[PDB]
């Protein structure tokens, strides 16, 4: 054995997608400190999982997200998570929520990939790939490329 | 991928740009060896419930569009297309064994495909909603 090992993993991505999901019942909770709230914590979960909160608007019964997600931990992780620790939170912080509903969210949201990304930029992927002789032209096309904010 | 599916609860479309190249870029997706992959491509994309909208190889990369449902995940089907593809096909194919070290690099490229929703979203939310 003691064979030590070493595994690598490289990306080049742009993932956007449009995400709602609605409270239970609809009920229009979204409100005040509620929404307030509810937007602070799922920053916080962005933030742990390399996920660029776009943009982030609630109406009254629904929120919508607008995101680019790292995809070595995917969108539905994000969405879990997301819904997971606001619906523990909130249901704890707001007394309205956890008695007057079984729980916050539904087992239901929306998802939908939109593209805001060309196709020479595959070209420039393949163009800058290795071949053995690959010295330059590599760690700098990927330095070039940007990283997840945090 | 174009219109909409509906899996356990969620209702989506998840469409993306695959692409990732053999090592050092050898012109090695050709011949059988091409064809082949695609085979395995299909095969893998059966198993994840993975909708391949366009594939298409040029002898240095492999391109594919591809309709996935989020359960699974876009990354588990490249990772799994990629191991299972290096393996089936050298061990059929003695030159992609014995030349050498892997078939694949570490990378891979995904881009993501789609309309911007705005009926559907309003369409969506009245399904439950109430």
């Amino acid at each position: 054995n003691a064979v030590l090992y070493k595994s690598n993993h490289n990306v080049v991505y742009s993932c956007k997608y449009h995400i709602v999901w609605c409270p239970k019942y609809r009920r229009k909770v979204l409100v005040g400190a509620v929404e307030m709230r509810l937007k602070e914590i799922i920053q916080e979960v962005a933030k742990e999982l390399r996920v660029e909160i776009i943009e982030m608007q609630t109406d009254k019964d629904h929120i919508h997200i607008l995101a680019d997600i790292d995809p070595s931990f995917g969108v539905m992780k994000f969405i879990k998570t997301a819904k997971g620790r606001s619906s523990r939170i909130l249901r704890q912080e707001f007394n309205h929520l956890k008695t007057k509903l079984p729980t916050l969210w539904t087992n239901s949201c929306f998802i939908s990939t939109v593209g805001g990304a060309p196709l020479n930029v595959v070209k420039q992927y393949i163009e800058n790939q290795q071949n053995s002789n690959r010295p330059k032209q590599k760690e700098k096309w990927k330095s070039y490329v940007d990283n997840l904010q945090t």
